[PDB]
C-alpha cells in the first residue's frame, strides 16, 4: 500500500482504497481475544460486520497476546469449536486470515503495553522502548505477506507527558514515531504507518480541550521523518459522553465545532492523508448532544474531502459509547449505520 499525491491510499494494483472501518477490541485486554465469543461465533460475527457495509477493521492488540503460550479467556467453545486449544496468538493468526479471505482491510494497533490501561508515552516502567519497537517488528514480520493487512498504528492515544518537537527525547512522540516507522518499514516496506496526535504541547499548539491522540498541531512546526507515501495520520476525536469539553456547552454548538476540529486535525487534511482512527459515542442513547455532535462531525468530514475512518466501536461493551451491536451482541444500531453510510457516501 501507499499514499499517492492526492492523499489517497492505493493498493499493490494501484486502485484507490476506501476504508469503511470499525474498531474491533478484545486482543488488547486480559482475555487476549476479540470480544463477544461468549455470545457469538467469531466467523459469523465477521460475516455480519462485512454485510453491514464495513470493509476495514482496526485491531487493537497488546504484547502479551503476541506471546506463544498466552491463553485466551471468556471464549464459549460451544459456539467456537475451531478455536479450542488454540493460543491467543494462533487465534489472532486465524482472525487476520479470515478478514484477509473475505477481502477486509486490517489496520493493526499497538493499543496497550500491559493488557490494561493506555500509556501516556510509548514506554512504561515495565515496558521499554526497545520492547515497543521489537513488538512492532514482530507483528510486521509475521503478517507482511497477508495482502489485506494495511499496516500499523504505531501507538494508541499518546497523551499526558507526551510532547512533539520540544527537543526532549524522553517525551517527544514525533521522534519515537520515526523510530517505530523505521522498524516497521525495514521488515514490511509495503505497509502504511499510522501516526496519532498527542494532547497539550509546550510549543506550536493552542492547548486545552484536547482528547487523547487528538492533537496534530505541532506537525506544522516539526515535520515527521516518515516517507510521504506511507504516512497516514490518524487522530482520535470524541463527543460529550466521553468528556464534556467546555465547547460542547457553548450556545453556538454545534456551529463552533468545525473550527476546533480544524485546529486539532483538520487543517492537515489538505496536505496529508488523514482519517480518524477512533470516533464515536452513544448517539442519543447517551445524550441529546451526542446525536448532534456525531452528525456535525460527519458533515465536517465530508466537507474536508474525508469519507473514511474507523468507528468506535463494533463491541457494545465499551464504556461510554456503546457500539454498533447492542448488549445482546446480535442487534444492530441502525441509526449509527445510517450515519456511517452517509459519511462513506453510500
Ligand atoms: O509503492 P511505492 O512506489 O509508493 O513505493
Ligand atoms: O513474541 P513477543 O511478544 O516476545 O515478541
Ligand atoms: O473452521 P476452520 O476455520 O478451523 O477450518
Ligand atoms: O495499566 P494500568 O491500569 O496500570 O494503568
Ligand atoms: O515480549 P517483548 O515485549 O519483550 O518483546
Ligand atoms: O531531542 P529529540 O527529541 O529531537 O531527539
Ligand atoms: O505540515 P503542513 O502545514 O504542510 O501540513
Amino acid at each position: 500500500y501507499s499514499i499517492n499525491n492526492s492523499r489517497q491510499i492505493v493498493d499493490d494494483s494501484g486502485k484507490v482504497v476506501q476504508l469503511k472501518g470499525v474498531n474491533v477490541f478484545g486482543f488488547e485486554t486480559g482475555n487476549h481475544v476479540m470480544h463477544g465469543l461468549w455470545a457469538r461465533n467469531w466467523k459469523d460475527m465477521i460475516v455480519q460486520m462485512q454485510g453491514l457495509g464495513f470493509n476495514a477493521v482496526r485491531l487493537p492488540f497488546c504484547p502479551a497476546t503476541l506471546r506463544s503460550d498466552t491463553m485466551p479467556a471468556s471464549i464459549d467453545y460451544s459456539r467456537n469449536a475451531d478455536l479450542q486449544g488454540l493460543t491467543s496468538l494462533q487465534i489472532l493468526d486465524k482472525v487476520i486470515a479470515e478478514f484477509n479471505a473475505r477481502g477486509m482491510y486490517v489496520l493493526l494497533d499497538h493499543h496497550t503495553p500491559d493488557c490494561a490501561g493506555i500509556s501516556e508515552l510509548w514506554y512504561t516502567g515495565s515496558y521499554t522502548e526497545a520492547q515497543w519497537l521489537a513488538d512492532l517488528r514482530f507483528v510486521a514480520n509475521r503478517y507482511k505477506n497477508v495482502p489485506y493487512v494495511l499496516g500499523l498504528d504505531l501507538k494508541n492515544e499518546p497523551h499526558g507527558a507526551a510532547t512533539w518537537g520540544t527537543g526532549n527525547a524522553a517525551t517527544d512522540w514525533n521522534k519515537a514515531a520515526e523510530r517505530g516507522s523505521a522498524a516497521v518499514l525495514a521488515v514490511a516496506p509495503k505497509w502504511l504507518i499510522a501516526v496519532e496526535g498527542i494532547t497539550d504541547n509546550p510549543v506550536c499548539s493552542t492547548n486545552g480541550g484536547i482528547f487523547w491522540g487528538g492533537n496534530l498541531q505541532p506537525l506544522a512546526c516539526t515535520p515527521l521523518n516518515i516517507p510521504a507515501n506511507r504516512l497516514l495520520l490518524a487522530p482520535h476525536v470524541y463527543g460529550p459522553d466521553v468528556f464534556v469539553q467546555s465547547y460542547f456547552n457553548d450556545s453556538n454548538f454545534p456551529n463552533n465545532m468545525p473550527a476546533i476540529w480544524e485546529r486539532h486535525f483538520g487543517q492537515f487534511a489538505g496536505t496529508h492523508a488523514l482519517l480518524l482512527g477512533e470516533f464515536g459515542g452513544k448517539y442519543g442513547e447517551g445524550d441529546a448532544r451526542d446525536k448532534t455532535w456525531q452528525d456535525a462531525l460527519v458533515k465536517y468530514l465530508r466537507s474536508k474531502g474525508i469519507n473514511q475512518g474507523f468507528y468506535w466501536s463494533w463491541n457494545p461493551n465499551s464504556g461510554d459509547t456503546g457500539g454498533i451491536l447492542r448488549d445482546d451482541w446480535t442487534s444492530v444500531r441502525q441509526d449509527k449505520m445510517t450515519l456511517l453510510r452517509t459519511l462513506w457516501g453510500t
